[PDB]
């Protein structure tokens, strides 16, 4: 298992514009297009992202390309972030995947706001961090995906995904 296969299981793949769990316009592998209510603002963003007139539909390759850019941006955002970097550096390879996952879903700002859990992860207090992570809107809103990520942090293995 790796970060790509991990996120592909969590986000799924859709080749037509859809609305995410929060109601925002998304396409492909969890690629947020816009937070605006307008399907037209979404189609515009889409065409801009792909470099062609898409009429709201993309092919697999295009979806995968967006996905590659997004994972790359996620990692690089972690590395440039003063709060996140030290956490990432301290972690093993599996747990690094778990933080990348959170960043991909909720953005660098959002994750960086989990101050207490971050400190617990850094100290390698696994069970405590899992309990703290669960007291969040995140876990309450997407509990199945959250539990999987949390288990990855608790255990350090890919069990939740197998
Ligand atoms: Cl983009
Ligand atoms: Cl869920």
């Amino acid at each position: 298992m790796n970060i790509f296969e991990m996120l592909r299981i969590d986000e799924g793949l859709r080749l037509k514009i859809y609305k995410d769990t929060e109601g925002y316009y998304t396409i492909g592998i969890g690629h947020l297009l816009t937070k605006s209510p307008s399907l037209n603002a979404a189609k515009s963003e889409l065409d801009k992202a792909i470099g062609r007139n898409t009429n709201g539909v993309i092919n697999k390759d295009e979806a995968e390309k967006l996905f590659n850019q997004d994972v790359d941006a996620a990692v690089r955002g972690i590395l440039r972030n003063a709060k996140l970097k030290p956490v990432y550096d301290s972690l093993d390879a599996v747990r690094r995947a778990a933080l990348i996952n959170m960043v991909f879903q909720m953005g660098e700002t959002g994750v960086a706001g989990f101050t207490n859990s971050l400190r617990m992860l850094q100290q390698k207090r696994w069970d405590e961090a899992a309990v703290n992570l669960a007291k969040s809107r995140w876990y309450n809103q997407t509990p199945n995906r959250a539990k999987r990520v949390i288990t990855t942090f608790r255990t350090g293995t890919w069990d939740a995904y197998k």
